[PDB]
């Protein structure tokens, strides 16, 4: 039934399904000591016993009861109600998390504070670990029409200071929930991902005061601007223009439908509890243009591209960062990858010069450093070495960690070897490393201009994308909250800097794995050194590219700078030319037809 | 149809009230009533009432006066009603470039006229919603039932997409607006049903499309989910069913799901598909590989002098002659004074040379008039040829002098939804049939649809012609290009040329330099060959915020860009003269310099 039925919003729904049925498979805490005798006189109350299963089933992060049925298939505590499937159930978490900036976040156990409650692999897996194994487990069950019922928080899309180890596990139910319907419903099974809203009472109000406290702002900042972004205004106990928050009485009203037999017909849908709100729920924007890399002018600056495992792009993508006459530090996940790499590097065509316009420049040679985000310690201590021998890190593009995840596109009929290995590394692995970045930032000296970070994400595979579609989602709000969370740092008394000025951060993700051309590696780096070594700032987070090799506008620029400043010169005005097939006369020809004139080749 | 009848008889208990309302040909109660009466219960609840056809706002408001007050028996006291729009009709099944203008052209399939199709479901929709403006008891909704086909490219029901999109526009306004008294309206999306009339539509569709047999349906059967339990296992794709989504629907009208205002309720089992299509401008566009010396750009205008004369001149720095074509009277010789000057008198090219490129002739168009606008048309033909090229601008520059919706009561909104939607609509045709009754070999038809900008409180009235039009390119984009290979229309006179159009919103950002962005975006997509794969098209909420470029006429100092990177110069007496010019061209190339005077 629901997952949270220990102290959660499913523990209080669970006084619900009692009048056409009966309350039953109630999960109880990971502790299960007190658990047993807790809520079990508040659910005795104006309910029998019956066959009510008040069970505290162990809700583990780790997949050790995910073979165990307990109430799932067969077996079960005391009944065989395993044998019979339940019609619903659903992914709910229930776990804040902790609460903090991303300079500190408690990565290690060693990390934590008494705030705070778990460590950054704990924190992403009480999101997004129970959710994926819950989904696995007793997958061949349940009735051939049931239900699946998801639970996210709305502000899931909305800015968020200070909890990234919230959001960035918690953008991630509904990317899997998306990534999964389409290899589910096959079999004929529903996912409704329905978002209660906040409730509104004294806790929320206190956690506002503490939260517009914190980032440094006038008392009822952030109420003011959340309670401008409501359109409707409610009818509770009449009046005019209330504009009260939501309330779980609506929350339970529209989340019992979903075990009735109405809800046959809704697949996939966003059914977001929060009335009357107007946000952006995908930030996107497709590449209309090609862009000019002719002015970027990126020398003077290092970019560290922390490439995990996928080198092949990465060895191309630091020359294409070479041409912009920049000095670049390449970055290793993997220990055996370096070697490969320093081999190919060795090799001209990648550690040729750069080469840009029609050009070459000595500029600096690629370095080859090891660095692994699922060490703490060492990874800082690489960090502050490579700050030891250049200085400080702006630049940094942010490549996933191992390349083409997992041998098959199934979701669930799969070894949680490869899954474990997804999370961990991948979601972990890249907060880990923002962990880093954003230590760098902060705690070390750094400059005025604001700090690029992309998020490039992995190429196609020839199948279904989910494993690049959740990094993409997940980087997402990550990169939104790192945004704007990080401005009013740079001005608030409370992180001056020690007295020292520093600046905000600005990321994007590109997005790679919706084009099957041969242009499309060419296509992406062009994007990430204009995003990159340009001042610009696009106000969408996620960036899209086309379904063509050239898509809407055909260009291809190998280095021809000449040729696009030579455009529209001369201009609709008819040319002859004597001789004009071999030597000077057809190049002369190409570049005036190349400009925009007629021409007459005769020879 | 049918989902009225479950809703009706859905209404017979459980505390509610049935009204069959809403009767045709000003006289439908009669032939329908006294059925939902035969059930045992609802005595005297069933209600018919034989209410206009076109239910203009005076006579809405009587008939649900005399519905508060019944029909003499109870007490007159408003309260609630039933305000599901579904009552509508599908209008003509006409073909591209043929259309029901005039009442005249009258067919058996076409049993109503454009101004008529486009009021059928539409205009009589908002005029209900007016006529419900003052006394709605509190707690109630209302919803827009609406097309599941109004992102899919369709074909033959242009009637059936140009008007009924833009609801989704008009539901959006007024959630905007009539949010504060607390009533709600959303979006709602029955499926066709999996009746054989639908089937052998589909089959009718394919034998007019052109096409093998299935493929249309194959097009709804592949990327289409099935998520469903009916057959038990191996649920082919068998679309959405009527009677699920009129219960859920009626549900949500209902209690237990009270204030969701969360709720699309696009029902098609998946079927992923964007809700809208549409990019960002995160760059500037370089207004340097476009070229036009041998079109012809006829700029549909109408009274927005200045909006258009600017379009005009910056279309002529693409070397093209123009045709300004103004929609209102008493405003093209306004046009011609100010074209008078010399300011827009003069072509010169992005590099900042003149150009002697042809004038700007001027003309009289009347779209919402045919029979004159068709014969300017043949006019401007025969005295330059083929035109390809026409930037649509809407009728006037504000549609209302008040920015609001509702508070009217049928004086101007009557003259926007005639003249500047329907007026569009006739437009369109107007150049279809020059194209096709005039086939013209070349690459494929440009018709850009560039909207009204912004002064203040946004513009409503945009957005819900961005609606209307949106589906317009996107259901004509595609019937051209399907019917571009069929034999069958190829032999009308010689080989004729597809359309590929597009919109250039604009009531977004409110600066200085929109007005020469817009210029820019409209001058790219008309004289390069670029094919946009999205339909609407949106400028950045900041130019320099994301990315400021100043563009008067400077294609030098573009071609002078990152010549010479990274290098540093040292300059004597680079403060005014021949040296402070260079040092002005080298900072502009990217190099270092060091003036000294």
């Amino acid at each position: 039934l629901i997952t949270g039925g220990a102290g959660n919003i499913g523990e209080v729904i669970t006084r619900r399904f009692l009048a056409e049925g009966a309350t039953v498979v109630i999960t109880g805490r990971n502790a299960e000591k007190l658990a047993v005798y807790r809520r079990r006189l508040i659910d005795e109350e104006r309910v029998a016993p019956e066959r009510v299963v008040a069970l505290r089933m162990d809700g583990s992060d780790i997949a050790q009861v995910r073979a165990g049925v307990a109430q799932i298939v067969h077996g079960g505590t005391d009944v065989p109600i395993p044998l019979h499937r339940i019609d619903i159930l659903v992914n709910n978490a229930g776990s804040a998390g902790p609460r903090r900036r991303l300079v500190d976040i408690p990565l290690e156990p060693s990390e934590v504070q008494p705030p705070d409650s778990e460590t950054l692999a704990q924190a992403v897996g009480n999101l997004v670990g129970i959710t994926w194994n819950l989904t696995r487990a007793a997958a061949p069950h349940m009735p051939s029409g049931s239900s699946v019922i998801n639970i996210s928080t709305i502000f899931s899309r909305t800015d968020y200071y200070g909890r990234i180890a919230y959001v960035a596990p918690k953008a991630a139910l509904n990317a899997l929930s998306d990534g999964l319907a389409r290899e589910l419903g096959v079999r004929g099974i529903r996912v409704n991902t329905i978002y209660p809203g906040p409730i509104e009472s004294e806790r929320i109000y206190t956690m506002f005061q503490a939260m517009d406290a914190l980032k440094g702002q006038p008392e009822g900042d952030t109420a003011s601007g959340f309670l401008r972004m409501m359109r409707l205004s409610r009818i509770d106990q009449n009046g005019e223009v209330v504009k009260r928050f939501p309330s779980p009485v609506d929350v339970a009203n529209t989340a019992v439908l979903l075990a009735s037999d109405e809800s046959a017909a809704f697949t996939g849908h966003a059914f977001e509890v929060t009335h009357g709100m107007e946000v952006p729920t995908e930030s996107r924007t497709t590449f209309v243009s090609r862009p000019g890399l002719r002015s970027v002018d990126a020398t003077g600056k290092v970019i560290l591209i922390c490439a995990g495992d996928q080198v092949d792009d990465a060895v191309a993508l630091a020359d294409t960062l070479r041409s912009c006459r920049a000095t670049v530090v390449i970055g290793f996940r993997d220990p055996r990858a370096l070697e490969k790499a320093s081999v190919l590097l060795r090799e001209p065509r990648h550690a040729l010069a750069a080469d840009m316009y029609g050009r070459p420049t000595m500029t600096a040679e690629a370095r080859l450093v090891r660095l692994d985000p699922l060490d703490p310690r060492a990874a800082a201590q690489t960090l502050e070495q490579i700050h030891a021998e250049l200085g400080a890190i702006h630049h940094a593009v942010v490549l996933p960690g191992q390349s083409r995840h997992a041998p098959s596109a199934s979701l669930i009929e799969v070894d949680d070897q490869v899954v474990e290995r997804f999370l961990h590394q991948e979601l972990v692995g890249t907060i880990a490393l923002a962990r880093e970045l954003a230590r760098f930032w902060e705690e070390y000296p750094s400059g005025s201009s604001m700090h690029r970070v992309l998020f490039v994400s992995n190429p196609d595979d020839q199948q279904g994308n989910q494993y690049s579609h959740i990094l993409r989602a997940a980087v997402e709000q990550l990169v939104r909250v790192w945004r704007h969370e990080s401005e009013y740092d740079s001005v608030n008394p409370a992180h001056q800097q020690e007295g020292q000025s520093s600046a905000a951060v600005w990321a994007n993700q590109l997005i790679r794995y919706v084009n099957n051309e041969m242009a499309n590696l060419d296509f992406t780096c062009a994007w990430v050194a204009k995003l990159l070594g340009s001042d610009r700032r696009i106000a969408e987070i996620n960036l899209y590219l086309p379904e063509e090799i050239v898509g809407t506008i055909g260009v291809h620029n190998p280095g021809f700078g000449w040729a696009e400043s030579l455009f529209g010169l001369h201009m609709g005005k008819v040319a002859l030319i004597t001789g004009g097939s071999a030597g000077i006369g057809g190049q002369i020809g190409r570049l005036l037809a190349l400009s925009g004139a007629h021409v007459m080749l005769a020879a």
